[PDB]
DNA sequence: GGAAGCCACATCCTCT
DNA sequence: CAGAGGATGTGGCTTC
DNA sequence: GGAAGCCACATCCTCT
DNA sequence: CAGAGGATGTGGCTTC
């Protein structure tokens, strides 16, 4: 397998094509280092990540079906191997007061984007959900 | 402008489409952090970067038409704002002994990939030069 | 998890 | 500077 | 370039 | 744990 085949094979697994690349987003917003909410928003728009993180179908609500995986990847993106959902959730918890992301009380591993995503990605959650083939 | 527009606009400038993405290459080779030679290989395959870095038309030979720009970007990709051609060249000098890249004596800012790129990107420099519309 | 190494540079400097 | 390399130091990663 | 700040987490801990 | 937050500490970046 050459580089060509390595890229080709990942494409056939629907990887490397998130609609909202974190890196790009950070660039657009001028946030500098990639931020958590941004990273999640990248995953949530990359069809290949739908197995461990996805939109519930209700507005900007999403679920961390596989916390441990979401955590690993965020841990990798920030170069922090000890990263787990137990510290990552702390990150998200900070957002509550900064009204960026809120916790949906009662549902394990479910939060919701509360800020104005439509203006940032020019898409109503209904459209986005259709583009990713969001089930519910 | 929204993130959507920001993405399509850069797309119309032929950006964000390098044939040999550094990040991917690093993954394929399992090198871990992106390496200099790999970065340069990304730029050289991204049609939008042809103004400050490009193949001379002779095999794997290339030129840093705009050293200062090349240096800035590499400085950005590694998070090292003080990054210049004066230091970056050092990095390249280190490949001379590791037969990965050599200096073409006589031409200011011109070096040549000496390792086996054909096997890594399954392309003869002739083909690659055609895909980028390399002039000389 | 965890400490100990290994490697690519990032930095600085000296010559020519 | 541009272009060789030696002397250092450290961060991100592989390795016990 | 350069020193001083700011901000987003990464880490740890305590309850319920 | 999962999930709220307080108390800390530091790296990447913005700001004088």
């Amino acid at each position: 397998g050459t580089f060509k085949d390595y890229v080709r094979d990942r494409a056939d697994l629907n990887k490397d094509k998130p609609v909202i690349p974190a890196a790009a987003l950070a660039g657009y917003t001028g946030s500098g280092p990639i931020q958590l909410w941004q990273f999640l928003l990248e995953l949530l728009t990359d069809k290949s990540c739908q197995s461990f993180i996805s939109w519930t179908g209700d507005g900007w609500e999403f679920k961390l079906s596989d916390p441990d995986e979401v955590a690993r990847r965020w841990g990798k993106r920030k170069n922090k191997p000890k990263m787990n959902y137990e510290k990552l959730s702390r990150g998200l918890r900070y957002y509550y007061d900064k009204n960026i992301i809120h916790k949906t009380a009662g549902k394990r591993y479910v939060y919701r984007f509360v800020c104005d995503l439509q203006s940032l990605l020019g898409y109503t959650p209904e459209e986005l959900h259709a583009m990713l083939d969001v089930k519910p």
